């Protein structure tokens, strides 16, 4: 195998780096993995299917225009180039290699499509029709949309979109499950906390955050326990950005934000799926957990969990490692069927006041078909009232002592509507045994005399017993 010759490949520092600050993609390419036979779809504002770095890999079967209800996802051209984002993301995954144009995609032999669905009124039906597009042809979906990143919104998929997620992971891809790769958000400057975004907080989305070139948490990053891993993106003006295809058959060197990280992850996942086409949607999350690398990502919250892995609320398990992903995929044994252990915790409502702690010792469905000794995702589904929602901080401690932040204080969130069975999710106790004492902590981080009540706490464990 030889290095790509594309003119901008040297500028794709997150791929071509020789200083170990990269995604280790050349190592996967050298093992023979390029995305051949894999199909990825970008759910965004359209895709310039005639772009000279996309046309060779473009797949109409991975594409649709949900905004105008037609098969052709070509973007709507405007004076400000508003609808360029899907084309940028598509090139990150699957820009053609060795063709003298722009740079290359991570999976430069994968097929690439786009759903034009953000250029219009984005209803629940629009989202669901996009997530559910051709799920026995498209393997991997990439998306970075969700509720407003204003630091005061709590929202997620409505009924049709949630149903699309469960249909995709259950019957998609011949029953192995659609892989929904998701950006964790861009609300960092608003002090947003991404478990408040029900798309990235879902167990069905494989959620990705960003790191800057120098290894730092970018200004736009949101921290939360639902994130699984990290890829490089933009930072300050001394740090390089993402280099990819752009609208009007151009290249760009200034693609930015967490929405540039999710497509790189989708590309790495395409290489991995080429290495083992039989991986399930859960297998893929396991591989990410096992192979991602904290090293040289700076964060003040790196903590070692109960099985000895380092995990951060900014980075998840760390930077994706493509060579490690494709290597581990090849002889990976399919995980056992997913179990779900439901533990309704409260015997009475609990006043929150300044601070509330709820302790509960659980058997994790000992004796039952849903007995779990090997956790995957855990949720604390909470129903509570409070007079100012953003003054709350919420933590959940596993029996192995891993303290997941479920919610950080959000200064702009003035809502008096509380949380209505909101399923705060953590990945940080993956592979732990969830038997034992769990601790929920709710605290008022403000000096104000705030007040409210916790009326339901359901601990929901997913995982296996093998
Ligand atoms: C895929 O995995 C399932 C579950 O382990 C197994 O039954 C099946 O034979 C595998 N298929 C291939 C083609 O490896
Ligand atoms: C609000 C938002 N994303 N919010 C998120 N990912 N939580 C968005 C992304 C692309 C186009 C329009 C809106
Ligand atoms: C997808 C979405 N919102 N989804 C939600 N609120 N459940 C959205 C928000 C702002 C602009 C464009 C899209
Ligand atoms: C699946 C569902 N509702 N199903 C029902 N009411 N039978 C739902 C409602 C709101 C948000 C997300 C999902
Ligand atoms: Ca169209
Ligand atoms: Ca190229
Ligand atoms: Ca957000
Ligand atoms: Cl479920
Ligand atoms: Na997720
Ligand atoms: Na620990």
């Amino acid at each position: 195998y030889q290095e790509p010759t594309d003119p901008k490949f040297p500028q794709q520092w997150y791929l071509s780096g020789v200083t170990q600050r990269d995604l280790n993609v050349k190592a996967a390419w050298a093992q023979g993995y390029t995305g051949h036979g894999i199909v990825v779809s970008i759910l965004d504002d359209g895709i310039e299917k005639n772009h000279p770095d996309l046309a060779g890999n473009y797949d109409p079967g991975a594409s649709f225009d949900v905004n105008d209800q037609d098969p052709d996802p070509q973007p709507r051209y405007t004076q400000m180039n508003d609808n360029r984002h899907g084309t940028r993301c598509a090139g990150e995954v699957a820009a053609v290699a060795n063709n003298g144009v722009c740079g290359v995609g991570v999976a430069y032999n994968a097929r690439i499509g786009g759903v034009r669905m953000l250029d219009g009124e984005v209803t629940d039906a629009v989202e669901a029709r996009s997530l559910g597009l051709n799920p026995n042809h498209i393997h991997i979906y990439s998306a970075s949309w969700g509720p407003e990143d204003d630091g005061k919104t709590v929202d997620g998929p409505a009924r049709l979109a949630e149903e699309a997620f469960f249909r995709g992971v259950s019957q998609g891809r011949g029953g192995l499950g659609s892989i929904f790769v998701w950006a964790s958000g861009n609300g960092g400057r608003e002090h947003d906390s991404c478990n408040c975004d029900g798309y990235t907080n879902s167990i069905y989305t494989l959620s990705i955050s960003s790191a800057t070139q120098f290894g730092n948490v970018p200004w736009y990053s949101e921290a939360c326990s639902s994130t699984l891993a990290t890829t490089y993106s933009s930072g300050n003006q001394n740090e390089k950005q993402i280099v990819t295809t752009d609208l009007r058959q151009k290249c760009t060197e200034s693609h930015t934000g967490t929405s540039a990280s999710a497509p790189l992850a989708a590309g790495i996942i395409a290489l991995t799926l080429e290495a083992n086409k039989n991986l399930t949607w859960r297998d893929m999350q396991h591989l990410v957990v096992q192979t991602s690398k904290p090293a040289h990502l700076n964060a003040n919250d790196w903590a070692t969990n109960g099985v000895g892995r380092k995990v951060s609320h900014s980075y998840g398990y760390g930077l994706l490692d493509a060579g490690a992903m494709v290597a581990l995929a090849q002889n990976w044994t399919t995980v056992a069927p997913q179990r779900k252990c439901i533990i309704d915790i409260l015997t009475e409502p609990k006043d929150i006041g300044k601070r509330l702690e709820v302790r509960k010792t659980v058997t994790a469905c000992l004796g039952e078909p849903n007995h779990i000794t090997r956790l995957e995702h855990a949720q604390a589904r909470l129903t509570l009232s409070y007079n100012r929602r953003g003054d709350l901080a919420i933590h959940l401690v596993s029996p192995m002592g891993t303290r997941s932040t479920l919610l950080a204080a959000r200064p702009h969130d003035y809502s008096a509507d509380g949380f209505n069975d909101w399923a705060f999710m953590t990945t940080h106790s993956w592979d732990e045994d969830p038997s034992g004492e769990w601790v929920l902590e709710i605290e008022n981080t403000s000096e104000a005399n705030n007040y409210g009540t916790l009326t339901k706490f359901t601990l929901v464990l997913y995982g296996t017993a093998s």
